[PDB]
């Protein structure tokens, strides 16, 4: 069985109210993992439904173990570096960028979706590479929130909330910055719910509408907020030259590889 001893501490990927990540190694194979320390005391959507959903370009939870006080999952690391440090090394990703990488993220939502699960974080800070250049859509983050309108009027974390994420994801991806970027932010909460989101007039049309689709307010009229879920979004017109079984087959290639030896090279693991 796997214990606090089996690993190595390397460094804190995140704390937070419910606990903590941090990076270790476990001692038996010098693999890297995020090691992810639940207070008991502080808490189940989150455990085991992540222990089993497995999806290639969902984190995997290796180990799932717990000392008397607190929970662990230690799971599986992507170490091609974090998507925000890439992104803003380019301020911008070519639509054919945001591209490859939302489709594999749609991938893993449909996924979940099927199985009734909503993700609620789906996030830049939420997203890494690995060493091929795969996305790996991970459970915590190292930036203001951008919650879905329903979430903010109603607390309803229903499957477009995903969506919602999706397309403040992507609009960061193609544009480089945030809808609200500029105007200040305590006005977040009216802006997400009242403030019409507008986009930069360099998107191509298609790309143009996909934001505009995912980005509506209405949960009940989101590109993927309707009963077809992820099928609205596979079949958008920016969603053409994409071939899905491709997508979760890994088949496609990645339009950036990361610079990393092998899944061993730590170089990723500081700014």
């Amino acid at each position: 069985k796997v214990t606090m001893n089996d690993f190595d501490y390397l460094k804190l990927l995140g704390k937070g109210t419910f606990g903590k990540v941090i990076l270790v190694r476990e001692k038996a194979t010098g693999r890297y993992y995020a090691m992810k320390i639940l207070r008991k005391e502080v808490i189940v959507t989150e455990s085991r439904v992540l222990q089993n959903t497995r999806h290639p370009f969902l984190t995997a939870l290796k180990y799932a173990f717990q000392t008397h006080d607190r929970l662990c999952f230690v799971m599986e690391y992507a170490n091609g570096g974090e998507l925000f440090f890439h992104l803003s090394r380019e301020r911008v990703f070519t639509e054919e960028r945001a591209r490859f990488y939302g489709a594999e993220i749609v991938s893993a939502l449909e996924y979940l979706h099927s199985r009734d699960v909503v993700y609620r974080d789906i996030k830049l800070e939420n997203l890494m590479l690995d060493k091929d250049g795969h996305i790996k859509i991970t459970d915590f983050g190292l930036t203001p929130e951008y919650l879905a309108p329903e979430v903010l009027e109603d607390n309803d974390y229903g499957r477009a909330v995903d969506w919602w994420g999706l397309g403040v994801v992507m609009y960061e991806m193609m544009c480089g910055r945030l809808p609200f970027y500029n105007q200040d932010h305590e006005r977040l909460f009216e802006l997400i719910l009242m403030e019409e989101i507008r986009f930069p007039r360099t998107l191509s049309p298609e790309a143009k509408s996909l934001l505009a689709g995912l980005l509506k307010k209405d949960p009940k009229q989101r590109l993927g907020g309707g009963p077809s879920d992820a099928k609205e979004v596979m079949e958008h017109r920016f969603f053409l030259s994409i071939n899905w079984q491709d997508v979760v087959q890994k088949k496609l290639l990645p339009p950036f590889k990361p610079q990393v030896t092998s899944e061993v090279d730590t170089r990723y693991f500081d700014d």
